[PDB]
């Protein structure tokens, strides 16, 4: 079955720039700005569009060793990015996939709002716990804040 979770968060960075950095250049930025959260990102197959597979490794001591994520869609006009967790970590006999959608929207103050949906696809019917969703949110927020801090400090990056 599918369990749907939605959240929203804000950024002080304008949408297009935040999209170029946090979404389009995450493979590079995440291990650089948040090494305590992401040890490395490996491109396994594909050139960045639908179907591209990445292996994201976590630091020692984390609950999981890695996940493989697959790019589902990338909308460079409307700042939408869809990707799925397809192997590793929580994926296995109870959880087939996590499908995610991120949309970044401009706000008139010059920042942005990120709208995030996480859909957990379980085998038949087993149950997703608030704890697993929380952990995802916390990771996403750590990464956002680390990227935001970098973009604040490096004005010539991603313009
Ligand atoms: C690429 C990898 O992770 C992201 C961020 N998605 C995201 N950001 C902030 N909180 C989240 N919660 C679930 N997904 C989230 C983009």
């Amino acid at each position: 079955g599918v369990f749907n979770y939605e959240t929203e968060t804000t950024s002080v960075i304008p949408a297009a720039r935040l999209f170029k950095a946090f979404i389009l250049d995450g493979d590079n930025l995440f291990p650089k700005v948040a090494p305590q959260a992401i040890s490395s990102v490996e491109n396994i197959e594909g050139n960045g569009g639908p179907g591209t597979i990445k292996k994201i490794s976590f630091p020692e001591g984390f609950p999981f060793k890695y996940v493989k994520d697959r790019v589902d869609e990338v909308d460079h006009t409307n700042f939408k990015y869809n990707y799925s967790v397809i192997e590793g970590g929580p994926i296995g006999d109870t959880l087939e996939k996590i499908s995610n959608e991120i949309k970044i929207v401009a706000t008139p103050d010059g920042g942005s709002i990120l709208k995030i949906s996480n859909k957990y696809h379980t085998k038949g019917d087993h149950e997703v716990k608030a704890e697993q969703v929380k952990a995802s949110k916390e990771m996403g927020e750590t990464l956002l804040r680390a990227v935001e801090s970098y973009l604040l400090a490096h004005s010539d990056a991603y313009n």
